[PDB]
């Protein structure tokens, strides 16, 4: 079996510019399978409708949609020290989250600062 780390940096490869939030559902993606053994299929769900099929970030998507894990799953909080913390090409996905935020509906994860402001990333 390929690890989280691995199937991430092949992901990763396929992503067009640096720290997008397409990025950012890839390590939403690597570490929920991961929790849950699904690498595996995660990584065949991204080959299948690949090609052709549909674009990576599009294969993306259809993971979060098709994959039994994220239907219905609450996007995870990530604790950061800093509105700058949240990477510069992440900033035109950023909303604020709405009541009962899904992974399947788009958000990836939401930022938690420190003085308790929340910010949502939305692909």
């Amino acid at each position: 079996d390929i690890s989280a780390a691995d199937l991430a940096n092949i992901m990763y490869d396929h992503l067009p510019g640096f720290g997008t939030a397409f990025h950012q559902l890839v390590q939403v993606i690597c570490a929920l399978g991961a929790d849950s053994n699904s690498l595996d299929i995660i990584h065949a769900e991204f080959q299948a409708s690949l090609a052709e099929g549909d674009s990576p970030q599009c294969a993306l998507i259809q993971i979060t949609k098709r994959v039994p894990i994220f239907q219905d799953a609450a996007p995870p909080v990530i604790h950061i020290r800093s509105r700058g913390d949240i990477p510069r090409a992440c900033q035109k996905s950023l909303r604020p989250v709405p009541p009962s935020p899904k992974i399947d509906r788009g958000w990836v994860c939401v930022f938690q600062l420190q003085d308790g402001k929340t910010l949502g990333l939305k692909i």
